[PDB]
């Protein structure tokens, strides 16, 4: 198996590794990349992964160390691809799963080790980037048509998980409630966050599945904000070839289904 890290990284390899292997994630749903330590069997995986996918140490540093250890053509580190380092964005914000073209950059790396390790699987490597590519691109044009009436349209994210998402598609977020979900931001923070919503007139705000919205909440009340909830990585969506493309699109319909 492909074993990823997050579920939206096991996506991108289940597209790629669709009838050529499995695809596990290590992550569990309901779980936070930023709170997270391996189980043994977790641990388990790693060592036994035909590939293991990650997006880096400045991510999933509960990583790092069993990843150190597997050989380079059994890891893709996408932080670290020499086609994803001129896409970082301000150091740099990790949440690759969520930008296009890393996505791209990703599958590429994936199929190209996938290749290597079972070249018997070259031509069905080879049409599942084909299929990929294609399907994301359809993706693209239509999460940026339903997307475009929103650009404009101010809001607040629980935590910076989607910078390179709206800034792909045009989206205007005010700010967010936290950088690490992890960290309370503190009653200032709150009362502050209410303020430049109802002065700059935002429409929303957005919870996530992953942390308690107790706070979101809170800070809504009074006013004319509305509550959303975004999923940065995809719980509700299962494995598969179409999957990145689903939860692209599924992430739109979140920010949709408040801001419109
Ligand atoms: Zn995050």
């Amino acid at each position: 198996a492909v074993v990823a890290s997050l579920k939206p990284v096991g996506f991108i390899a289940s597209a790629i590794a669709d009838g050529v292997t499995e695809t596990e994630v290590l992550l569990p749903d309901g779980a936070s990349e930023h709170d997270y330590s391996l189980r043994p069997s977790d641990v388990k995986r790693l060592q036994n992964a035909d590939l293991v996918v990650w997006v880096g140490p400045e991510m999933e540093a509960f990583m790092q160390k069993p990843v150190s250890k597997l050989p380079g053509a059994k890891q893709v580190t996408i932080a670290q691809l020499e086609d994803v380092k001129p896409l970082l964005m301000k150091d740099f914000n990790m949440h690759l799963w969520l930008s296009p073209e890393i996505a791209r950059a990703t599958a590429v790396a994936i199929h190209g080790k996938l290749v290597e390790l079972m070249p018997q699987s070259r031509a069905k490597l080879d049409a599942n980037l084909k299929d990929f590519e294609a399907q994301l691109a359809s993706t693209e044009t239509q999460v940026g048509n339903e997307l475009a009436p929103l650009k404009g349209k101010g809001y607040f994210v629980f935590h910076d998980a989607y910078g390179y998402f709206e800034k792909q598609f045009g989206l205007t977020p005010l700010g967010h409630f936290t950088v690490n979900p992890e960290i309370q931001p503190g009653a200032q923070r709150l009362h502050e966050i209410r303020t430049q919503l109802v002065e700059q007139k935002a429409t929303c705000v957005f919870a996530e599945p992953q942390f308690r919205p107790a706070v979101v909440e809170s800070v809504a009340r009074g006013t004319s904000v509305r509550m959303g909830t975004l999923d940065p990585l995809g719980t509700n969506i299962k494995l598969g070839k179409t999957s990145y493309s689903e939860f692209l699109s599924q992430l739109a319909n979140q920010y949709a289904s408040c801001l419109k």
